[PDB]
């Protein structure tokens, strides 16, 4: 049951938040629904789910499509997977956030294809932390320049950081690796403006996650199951 999972994972998160000093209301979940059938969301949106995660371009386009005509308002959606040249067009007509920033021509891209009409596309720049076997995301050293290129984007707004760290299973390593998280993104939120977004933590880390300062957790499984 869907709309119990929700409730079950809105209760780990608060608690996880009240357990280090922190107000529940600072964590957004965001429901990673790649791989579930719209009808799956359906129900989510029926238990007052609002934000919902997608991997892959057609499959996010679709459901968003599927969920304007019959009406439904009120939905943030935000693009979690990695973006192809090829793709971006529809990313920046159709969703609401993108997680995946880690090279400036793509960023420009979304800035171009993106409809006047509608408000900037928030960004989060996708650091590496610590997965040398994913291609995805910038290393920290680079974090500045396109951190300050992609800040010129007039159709874009520069919100934060996301990472996905190599999986990990010691606790400390985890609160170590989300640290450095937190560490680079409050580095930011100094200088740059509306820097508001750590987009950090999935179901293995969440607490982790938590308590080193993530303000986004990205949870599926829990939720939809398989
Ligand atoms: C294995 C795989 N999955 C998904 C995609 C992209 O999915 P979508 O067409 O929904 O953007 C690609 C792109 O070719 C792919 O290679
Ligand atoms: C970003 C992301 N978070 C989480 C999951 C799985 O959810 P859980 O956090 O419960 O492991 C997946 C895929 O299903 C995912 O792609």
């Amino acid at each position: 049951d869907i709309a119990h999972n929700l409730a079950q994972v809105r209760d780990k998160i608060s608690a996880a938040a009240t357990r280090c000093g922190r107000s529940p209301e600072e964590i957004t979940l965001l429901a990673v629904s790649a791989t579930a059938p719209a009808s799956a969301i359906a129900e989510a949106i029926d238990a007052g789910q609002r934000q919902f995660g997608e991997n892959y371009v057609q499959e996010g386009v679709d459901k968003i499509r599927h969920f304007q005509e019959l009406g439904v308002t009120g939905l943030e959606w935000h693009f979690i997977g990695p973006l192809q040249s090829n793709k971006s067009r529809l990313v920046a007509e159709h969703f609401d956030w993108c997680h995946t920033i880690d090279r400036l021509r793509i960023a420009t891209r979304l800035n171009d294809q993106r409809p006047a009409e509608l408000p900037p596309l928030n960004v989060l720049i996708q650091i590496n932390i610590s997965d040398e076997n994913s291609k995805s995301g910038i290393q920290l050293a680079e974090l500045d320049e396109l951190a300050a290129a992609v800040a010129e984007l007039p159709r874009l707004r520069l919100r934060g950081l996301m990472a996905i760290p190599a999986p990990e299973s010691e606790y400390v390593r985890q609160f170590e690796v989300a640290r450095q998280m937190a560490v680079a993104f409050a580095g930011l939120k100094t200088r740059y403006p509306h820097i508001d977004t750590l987009s950090l933590g999935m179901s293995d880390d969440m607490e982790a996650a938590i308590a080193a300062g993530s303000t986004m957790v990205r949870i599926g499984t829990a939720i939809f199951g398989a």
